């Protein structure tokens, strides 16, 4: 069910302080390898009073079908198809800043579809993430660990911000299968190295193309 070359689309609805939006994506890439590029818009609520790279670990550091996984390690993502699976997230920011994200993978007519509803409160108005002066994500590193059937995703993150500085994020997510019929082999612990890059970006952040970059590896 998941090809060398697969597609995704991607809605998003949210708020961050209060101000609501609505992002759609969509993108292409290659699982196996762990490679896949997104095209974003905002469509309602541009342009964002807030720094899109709040949003951007929501679109792709939410997408975990595209993995390369060794052999060794099972893949609790692709074997999840067709049904798919859900993921969970609460996000700590330095300063202050909570979000808190549910999304849901399908599969449909060989695309991958994703829904991503993202509310984020308590960033402080003056702050670099309510005044658009951060600079992208550092590469991360998840820690994968097994839970109840699931795994739970362990991340350490540094939102990099104008003059040297970094933000430092906590990110825990659950990942939950929902798959009805079938068999899942389940991984032990393991770490997954991501690299998201935010490239060819509009003035105002209206459009935004994401790259992103996770390879799976023994912890």
């Amino acid at each position: 069910l998941i090809k060398e070359n697969m597609r995704m689309k991607v809605v998003m609805e949210g708020s961050v302080n209060g101000h609501q939006f609505k992002c759609t994506g969509e993108g292409e890439g290659n699982p196996y390898m762990g490679t896949q590029t997104m095209r974003i818009k905002v469509i309602e609520g541009g342009p964002l009073p807030f720094a899109f790279d709040i949003l951007a670990t929501s679109f792709l550091y939410g997408s975990r079908t595209f993995i390369k996984y060794p052999k060794g390690i099972p893949d609790f993502f692709k074997q999840s198809f067709p049904e798919g699976f859900t993921w969970e997230r609460v996000t700590r920011y330095e300063d202050g800043g909570v979000v808190t994200v549910m999304q849901d993978t399908s599969l449909e007519d060989g695309c991958l579809v994703y829904h991503v509803q993202v509310r984020g409160v308590d960033f402080p108005s003056n702050g670099p993430v309510m005044q658009k002066k951060t600079k992208g994500w550092e590469p991360f590193t998840e820690m994968m660990y097994p839970a109840d059937g699931g795994l739970r995703g362990y991340t350490h993150m540094a939102l990099k911000v104008d003059g040297g500085g970094h933000l430092s994020c906590s990110f825990v997510t659950t990942y939950r299968s929902k798959k009805t019929v079938g068999n899942i082999k389940m991984p032990g612990i393991h770490a997954v190295d991501h690299r998201l890059e935010r490239l060819e970006e509009s003035d105002n952040e209206m459009f935004v193309v994401l790259r992103e970059h996770s390879v799976a590896k023994f912890a």
